């Protein structure tokens, strides 16, 4: 439910709930990340979820925030960007893709977060599918629910980053 | 469809499409209003829809932007506020409610708009119901669709205000 999210007290409880709503919706890995107004400090964003630790580490250390095409997207758009070959346009972005894939992030989307007080962030979710046609079918069945979720997550989570 | 919205050229065509999507979804009256970053100039907002002209006129002239509880809500929240007695807390807000009602705005909601470039706005939609239980039933059946709609409307409409 969306209400357990808003009425949850701490960071552990809130992120636990967001993460179970995400698995219950059928997503495997989740990242919620949020920055205050006018910050581009991606190495110091509020970040919760279940991305493997080694991958989050590589990401920060290699400076992927500057490369990751979903980052520049969130900056200019409120619409989701699905993780497709298309979005990986330069060749550093291709390297980025072969690494994410090796870390298990192949099918998925990133929902941009733009808060009432100027917050900037992203909710990203992975899908385990035997392929991208099954993965889109799945995504298309959950989108409206997810779209609501990302907003409840931003409103309630903004008050604790 | 959402694509006709994004791929539409001018203000007339885009607002025509937004407005038919809204009637097709079962809403009667619609207001989309949008302000650029750091503006509180509500008398000079980009505003399209089908609210009666006399009511828009009264609103601007009486300075309702300062009274209308949905305005302060959009400023602090990304969640919808449903038009219920509850939200009309002071007595100037009650006057505001008896006037809106006399102008046909009784059941409805307002979806706050927070753009990628800091835009501020609202999508508001009225529902004609023989009452608020039918009106909520209706609203609850369309919410996920609407929630998607308000974001497509903001992304595509931001580029023409
Ligand atoms: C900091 C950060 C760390 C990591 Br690990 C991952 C992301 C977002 N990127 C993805 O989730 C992703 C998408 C497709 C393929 C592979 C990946 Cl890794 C991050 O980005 C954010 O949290 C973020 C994104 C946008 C905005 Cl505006 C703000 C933030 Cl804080
Ligand atoms: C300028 C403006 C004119 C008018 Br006529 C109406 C609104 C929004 N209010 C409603 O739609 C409403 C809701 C419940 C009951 C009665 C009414 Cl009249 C307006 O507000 C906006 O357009 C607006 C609202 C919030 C934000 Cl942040 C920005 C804007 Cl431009």
């Amino acid at each position: 439910g969306f209400l357990e999210l808003e009425r949850s007290s701490g960071k552990l409880e809130w992120s636990a709930i967001l993460q179970k709503m995400a698995s219950d919706l059928g997503f495997s890995k989740i990242l919620f990340g949020l920055l205050p107004k006018d910050s581009q400090d991606y190495e110091n964003a509020f970040i919760v979820g279940n991305y493997p630790a080694a991958w989050r580490e590589h990401y920060d250390r290699a400076g992927y925030a500057r490369v990751d095409p979903t980052v520049s997207h969130c900056t200019q758009s409120v619409l989701p960007i699905f993780w497709e070959p298309s979005i990986y346009q330069t060749r550093k972005q291709h390297e980025f893709f072969e690494e994410a894939s090796a870390a298990g992030l192949v099918y998925g989307l990133t929902m941009p977060l733009h808060g009432a007080r100027g917050e900037l962030g992203a909710l990203s979710l992975s899908v385990e599918a035997e392929n991208r046609a099954e993965a889109n079918r799945f995504m298309e069945s959950v989108l409206p629910t997810l779209w609501m979720l990302k907003d409840y997550a931003l409103q309630s989570g903004a008050g604790l980053a």
